[PDB]
């Protein structure tokens, strides 16, 4: 676009009229799609402060707009992630978790989801900000899109190290994860798999948090769906499950695991028939 797009754009952003501030949230959110080194530009630029002014607006299309904005620079680098965090968008974003308007919920989530696909420490910023209670209510929304969005933050923070997933557990996010394997939408499956695979990648009191949720069944009833990405985020949760120690193996075991996982031989896909084989020699 011409030379002096971004500096024109930025100045944008402190405009009295709404119609010139869309437009430049519009195409700072074009530049910031464009891979790590245009959302850097867009920083150096200066945009994050009149971003995060911005979420502090009246406008609910505004405030919509600017979170998409932020949403796509927080998905560059961890260097980027921490510049929208030094910018101060937290304690806004989780504020904006309270919101009753759904795309700004969808938009919020979606930035902190992002921020939380950072390093250990930019994953614990979100967690001290308080973002974990407000997160957890919504894995309860009869909104399956603020609920997929929700999940999908949750699993990036779950990603962490093991006090990361110490926080989500304390946080009380098992039952409302356990319940939603009984969801027949399969994105929800899919990112609730995923989170609870990556709560059962820590120590094994936190693999017994997740037994003790009751998820096992569920789980290996998972073990028979045709979809084979379901079967393959069940089988990477039920690996890490039987990663742990004796009374974890045992648990397993105890759910009835075993005729799952050896009928899962016979599959044609190889990296699901030889998974599954690792996780039944894997248990005893």
């Amino acid at each position: 676009g011409p030379g002096s797009e971004l500096p024109q754009m930025v100045q944008q952003l402190n405009s009295p009229d709404q119609q010139e501030l869309q437009s430049a949230l519009r195409k700072l959110s074009q530049i910031a799609s464009g891979g790590n080194e245009q959302i850097q530009a867009v920083i150096d630029a200066g945009a994050l402060p009149a971003l995060v002014q911005l979420l502090s607006s009246p406008n609910e299309q505004i405030l919509q707009e600017a979170l998409w904005t932020l949403g796509n620079i927080a998905s560059g680098g961890n260097e980027q992630i921490q510049a929208v965090i030094d910018a101060g968008a937290l304690p806004a974003l989780v504020q904006l978790l309270s919101s009753p308007n759904e795309q700004i919920l969808q938009e919020a989530l979606w930035t902190l989801g992002n921020i939380a696909s950072g390093g250990n420490e930019q994953i614990q910023a979100v967690i001290d900000a308080g973002a974990l209670p407000a997160l957890v209510q919504l894995l309860s929304s009869p909104n399956e899109q603020i609920l997929q969005e929700a999940l999908w933050t949750l699993g990036n923070i779950a990603s962490g190290g093991n006090e990361q997933i110490q926080a989500v557990i304390d946080a009380g996010a098992l039952p409302a994860l356990v319940q939603l394997l009984s969801s027949p939408n399969e994105q929800i499956l899919q990112e609730a798999l995923w989170t609870l695979g990556n709560i059962a990648s820590g120590g094994n009191e936190q693999i017994q948090a997740v037994i003790d949720a009751g998820a096992l069944p569920a789980l290996v009833q998972l073990l028979s769906s045709p979809n084979e990405q379901i079967l393959q985020e069940a089988l990477w949760t039920l690996g890490n499950i039987a990663s742990g120690g004796n009374e974890q193996k045992q648990a397993v075991k105890e759910a009835g695991a075993e005729p799952a996982l050896e009928q899962l031989q016979s599959s044609p896909n190889e990296k699901i028939q030889k998974e599954a084989q690792e996780a039944l020699e894997k248990i005893q």
